[PDB]
């Protein structure tokens, strides 16, 4: 057994505290502006604020480690490595409306998000814990609501991936052509509906949230706020978006959801589920993009997991939704649509 | 706007999966932590067993284990760690099979479980600050105190044990290659851990009296290594007389000035004729996604957020701290994966 390699597991943690290093010390955008080039780690730090002499060399440990691990490009010239955008790291950067992954992977690294994953094994030890809970002392979404460092980093993470979905979204669903009105029920800082609006003028977009994160929110015209608890009731709503809420419930609560989104609902009125769907698993970006939410959702959440189809239609079966259709868009992200049935 | 253009259909949406990074390592503790790699071993190696079958042996009696063990697992399974079948069962890897202990009871788990501790990682939240700062360490800055000394006040078993089932599994490599022990009659190891460096080489070479220098606070957990004594101190005042040094993964934890001085006086200790042997992992020049750029790359990212100007150095980076320090010759013994014994002669 070559145990001596085996040691080198221990690169599995470098690995993605080497990579928010980069991302905290802008790195992919200090290339990003040299051109589709190849930047030394000096090069690099003339685009950093700091008066250190040995920033350089100190920026090539953390980066010579993303190069050998593939999400940079590097090659060695006459002035020592020199490092460039691979096809993976390319979503690092902003695009022409500023979104890229960044906000989502300093959110999942996070110390409070990091420090909780330290307790995922009491899932499988113990009945009902949860990790974030037992780590902190409270759920993920009323420490968000006392802890404003938090607050700001999820209410972005979750505004950049609502961009990022649906530009894969509108390339292929086309159900939301002809709505009137859409009620996005924990529709986050409004992203989502501003998204849609953006694509379908004509449809009104009410934002029904937690008051933490309304008052963190932009000012979207066309959007509407209104604060609500989902569990208690969902305003009247002629269609109803849920888009990464589902998740981050367990079977019960989920239900409960879906029954408020019917009870909402008039006759022919639906809902929409944006979600990532387990594949039937493997190396690929179909079964990362669902277990690595489905891990996040472990240590973060009141029994949220992610699902399959068959299990996405069993919840909107048990909550008054006979009619479904699923509709795959990416790389295991769906649309769904629980239907109201008209007379 | 054709600059801009560039990141116009992007796939930001599985760059979305880069949250996998930080999502595997725990996952990996989590494993570890329930003996996950054990159960599965205890099968037969290539045989695979179901969450269910793998929880009947975790005490626990938590109706939900099976399914909750099968999300940490399908993760490990994904990303090569294990092997998966499908509910799910899973066995091991060539790359989890050294997380089972050997014979003597000698795995990879101690360092892994050190590396991703708590305190380890939260230092790394600070390791951009070394870029900005001039002479800041993350763990001094996350911390408040130096590693050595934190581990003095207390993890010092963490490390203590960490370094002891790796110093296990790099001599078990270095003596199917090394042979500059077996002629020696004493060995005195600077900073040599709780011994079992010594252990292993008295073990394989009897007539070798071991002398651990160290820390008070790591002699404290030194078991009884037949052959092996202890004695505390501290090396930067000066090392024990000696015939011969040890100095293993000590150096690279240290900047150039300091690691002079630990040779300077470790010459001071020794006689006209006496010897250092100094076990490293060494850095390529050119690096890329191999085992030997691994394996200097992972501590050189760990000495540059847990030590005091520590770093991984080429053989020419060696070479030219032995003849700062007064050493005029230096050979060098490629042991394996970039694994190197090196001897610098006074
Ligand atoms: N009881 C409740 N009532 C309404 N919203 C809730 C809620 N509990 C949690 N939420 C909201 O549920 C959201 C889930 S995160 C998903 C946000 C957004 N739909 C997106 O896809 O980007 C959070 O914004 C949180 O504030
Ligand atoms: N001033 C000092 N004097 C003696 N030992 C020291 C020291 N500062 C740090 N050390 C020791 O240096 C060691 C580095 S870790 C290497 C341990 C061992 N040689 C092995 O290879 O497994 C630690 O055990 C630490 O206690
Ligand atoms: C190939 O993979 C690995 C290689 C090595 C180590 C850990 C690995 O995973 C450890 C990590 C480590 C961390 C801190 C130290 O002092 C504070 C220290 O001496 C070491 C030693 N090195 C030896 C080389
Ligand atoms: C493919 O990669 C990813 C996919 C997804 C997420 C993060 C990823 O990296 C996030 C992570 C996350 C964490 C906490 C949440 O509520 C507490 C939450 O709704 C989500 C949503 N999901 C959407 C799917």
């Amino acid at each position: 057994v070559n145990y001596l390699s085996g040691l080198g597991l221990s690169r599995l943690i470098c690995l993605p505290m080497a990579l928010r290093a980069a991302i905290e010390l802008n790195v992919f955008e200090i290339i990003f502006q040299a051109g589709p080039a190849q930047l030394s780690p000096a090069e690099i730090v003339a685009k950093i604020p700091t008066k250190n002499p040995n920033a350089a060399i100190a920026l090539d440990r953390i980066l010579r480690m993303l190069g050998a691990s593939s999400i940079l490009s590097v090659t060695t010239m006459k002035d020592g490595r020199v490092y460039g955008l691979t096809e993976e790291s390319r979503c690092l950067v902003a695009d022409k409306n500023g979104v890229s992954v960044v906000p989502m992977l300093l959110f999942t690294s996070d110390k409070a998000v990091v420090e909780s994953f330290y307790n995922i094994k009491d899932v499988v030890l113990e009945e009902g814990v949860i990790p974030f809970d037992r780590t902190h002392g409270m759920d993920f979404f009323a420490y968000a609501g006392k802890e404003q460092s938090v607050n700001k980093s999820f209410n972005q993470a979750m505004g950049a991936g609502s961009t990022i979905a649906f530009d894969e979204v509108f390339k292929v669903y086309k159900g939301f052509h002809d709505l009137k009105e859409l009620v996005n029920v924990g529709g986050g800082i409004g992203t989502s509906l501003s998204n849609i609006i953006f694509k379908y003028p004509h449809i009104k977009g009410i934002n029904f949230e937690l008051p933490h994160v309304i008052a963190d929110a932009p000012n979207y015209p066309g959007v509407e706020h209104i604060a609500g608890n989902m569990f208690e009731g969902v305003p009247n709503a002629q269609n109803i978006l849920l888009k990464w809420v589902l998740h981050d419930w367990d079977d019960e609560r989920s239900i409960k959801i879906l029954q408020n989104c019917w009870k909402a609902l008039p006759e022919g009125g639906t809902v929409i589920v944006v979600e990532f769907v387990l594949p039937q698993l493997g190396n690929n970006a179909e079964s990362f993009n669902a277990l690595t939410p489905d891990l996040l959702m472990m240590t973060l959440n009141p029994g949220g997991k992610e699902r399959t189809t068959t299990e996405f239609d069993g919840l909107a079966k048990a909550a008054g939704f006979a009619e479904t259709k699923f509709f795959p868009i990416s790389q295991g992200l769906h649309v769904m649509e629980f239907h109201k049935a008209t007379a």
